[PDB]
Formats: C-alpha cells, structure tokens, sequence
C-alpha cells in the first residue's frame, strides 16, 4: 500500500543504547552509539554529511551473513562494540 516516506531528522525516545564500529578497509574506521530500535539509513545520511565521498557505493556486511536496509540490532544481533566490515570506492575516498 502506498504511504508517506519521511527522511528527515529528527529526536525520539530513548529505547537502547548499543555500540557499533565502522571498519571502512576503503576508507577508514569509525564508532558511533545507536539505540536498538533505529533506521540505519539515519546513519548513512548522516556520513554523506560529514565524509561525502562514496554514499551509493557503501554496503554494510558482517562476518556471519549479508545486512540490508530495513534491517535492525535487534533481531540482528550486533551489539557490544561489534565492528560491521563496510566496502566502499577505490579512487574517490582516503584509506
């Protein structure tokens, strides 16, 4: 069904506090805190933001199996400083 597709920012609840890493070989690594109920595309926009360099070339991965989008910690199970390995361009950021 059709519906409407908010992306902006905006502050919620506090539901969790969980711990994540980044580990970008292409680029760099980076950690950041997140809840446990929480769109991860927040994040993504969010690294444009700051390190603009590759946004439709990054693709979070885990050493167990593949992740998407609409995807969640919660019924992921990545949590405790878990570093999620992450690919991204060869001739356009910094590694």
């Amino acid at each position: 069904m059709a519906d409407e597709k908010p992306k902006e920012g905006v502050k919620t609840e506090n539901n969790d506090h969980i711990n994540l890493k980044v580990a970008g070989q292409d680029g760099s690594v980076v950690q950041f805190k997140i809840k446990r109920h929480t769109p991860l595309s927040k994040l993504m926009k969010a690294y444009c933001e700051r390190q603009g360099l590759s946004m439709r070339q990054i693709r979070f991965r885990f050493d167990g199996q593949p992740i998407n989008e609409t995807d969640t910690p919660a019924q992921l199970e990545m949590e405790d400083e878990d570093t999620i390995d992450v690919f991204q361009q060869q001739t356009g950021g910094v590694y």
